[PDB]
């Protein structure tokens, strides 16, 4: 843990940015919705991964969120998004697809537009995260995230960590191959 430091970037209206988009780099975004909404944008290129932007808020209406997500996803090279399918993720993921006609959505199946909930995935995901940070394979820069990585037990908020767990689960998958690499 505690070898973790953060860059104290200003909270630009919910959106935290540590690196702006650089052509040639391939990003990936995971979302845990409405507790705050937490949008993690990671750089999966060089197997040094980097958390370049974070969207954090417990005050945006899930009604308008897709617009917010859309903005940042487009901003980072038509970025792929992996939405956890809780009661709200389902609606958000649909808007993102129908309403905003965004096509770079990662799906679990044609019916589930993101990560389908399961005790199995969360667990499996946590583990995958634990070995991404500890091996210094995932570089975190956000203050909140780091604070939650200090009040989140193996078994108070955790949205920013959950968000990074969606990312874990996404790394235990095969499809992750393509999206990866510059
Ligand atoms: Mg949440």
């Amino acid at each position: 843990l505690s070898r973790l430091s953060f860059i104290d970037v200003v909270n630009d209206n919910g959106f935290y940015q540590f690196e702006k988009p650089k052509e040639g780099r391939k990003y990936v975004a995971t979302l845990d919705c409405s507790d705050y909404h937490a949008l993690q944008i990671i750089d999966i290129t060089e197997f040094p991964y980097k958390q370049v932007a974070v969207y954090h808020s417990n005050t945006t209406s899930h009604f308008i969120l897709p617009d917010i997500v859309f903005k940042y996803l487009m901003m980072y090279n038509e970025c792929p998004v992996y939405i956890e399918l809780n009661s709200t993720g389902v609606s958000i993921a649909k808007s993102l697809a129908m309403d905003l006609e965004y096509d770079n959505i990662i799906c679990d199946s044609f019916i589930d537009l993101g990560m389908k909930q399961s005790k199995r995935s969360k667990a499996m995901g946590c583990s995958a995260l634990k070995d991404l940070i500890e091996k210094d394979k995932l570089i975190i820069n956000h203050k909140g995230t780091i604070q939650e990585l200090r009040t989140f037990s193996e078994k108070f908020h955790d949205d920013l960590v959950m968000s990074l767990v969606i990312f874990g689960w996404l790394t235990t998958q095969e499809k992750f191959a393509e999206y990866a690499g510059k």
